[PDB]
């Protein structure tokens, strides 16, 4: 299933953190149990006045990410991203630690937000 996938993570201080604020952006590309850190760069949202979490997505987009990994997703950012990449939400917890639950089937893709205000 993951083979050659693509995963962007919104990481501060190694743990993944939530789009609109976390520090940066990290890529990693994997063979479905290899990881390997292909880009990193500080995260576009925190330049953002307003819709900070979908300027990530749009970001990871650009950067050729075919899923997501995050602590929370809003509305706005996930009618955005839905039918683009699938979105794994996961605890506040090591980058590494939490590839390896998405990668072993131990997270199911979003379905909906974490939270909505819309």
């Amino acid at each position: 299933y993951f083979q050659g996938m693509k995963f962007a993570v919104a990481v501060s201080g190694d743990r993944v953190n939530g789009p609109g604020e976390s520090e940066e952006v990290q890529i990693y590309e994997t063979d479905g149990g290899n990881v390997r850190l292909i880009e990193k760069y500080s995260n576009p949202a925190l330049n953002a006045t307003a819709a900070r979490g979908v300027f990530m997505l749009k970001s990871a987009l650009d950067h050729g990410a075919n899923a997501l990994v995050l602590s929370e997703i809003g509305s706005p950012g996930f009618n955005f991203i839905k039918n683009k990449m699938d979105v794994y939400i996961v605890p506040e917890m090591p980058v590494a630690d939490a590839l390896k639950l998405i990668l072993e089937g131990k997270v199911s893709p979003a379905t909906a937000p974490t939270h909505d205000h819309g």
